[PDB]
């Protein structure tokens, strides 16, 4: 067509929803991963963000895209994602909250994580 599906936006995504939902899930002595423990930093991001009452942090309003891409194949009774958790409870839309994209600065966040010479500061 005129433009493609998001599929394979897949590849690009579940590799950093591996980090992700293992890091969410990451409560325990047994629980030992190398990516996991760098994670950890980003979701104390979410943790504090007081910001979200006023709007939403870059991190934040961006990471929802990938809660609701996880939805669709994470639908069980206590989902890993707190986010996920949250559209389970209120799946009675499918569609505007499933329906989300977001450009290039998606891939940033990841860049950070690893190397904070940013500090994400929010413009217009
Ligand atoms: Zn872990
Ligand atoms: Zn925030
Ligand atoms: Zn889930």
């Amino acid at each position: 067509a005129t433009q493609s599906p998001g599929d394979s936006r897949r590849l690009s995504i579940q590799r950093a929803i591996q980090s992700l939902v293992h890091a969410a899930q990451c409560r325990n002595a047994n629980c030992s991963l190398p990516s996991c423990q760098k994670m950890k930093r980003v979701v104390q991001h979410t943790k504090g963000c007081k910001r979200k009452t006023n709007g939403g942090c870059p991190i934040c309003k961006q990471l929802i895209a990938l809660a609701a891409y996880h939805a669709k194949h994470c639908q069980e009774n206590k989902c890993p994602v707190p986010f996920c958790l949250n559209i389970k409870q209120k799946g009675t839309i499918e569609g505007r909250g499933n329906e989300f994209l977001s450009p290039e600065v998606f891939q940033h966040i990841w860049d950070f994580l690893e190397q904070p010479i940013s500090s994400v500061q929010p413009i217009d």
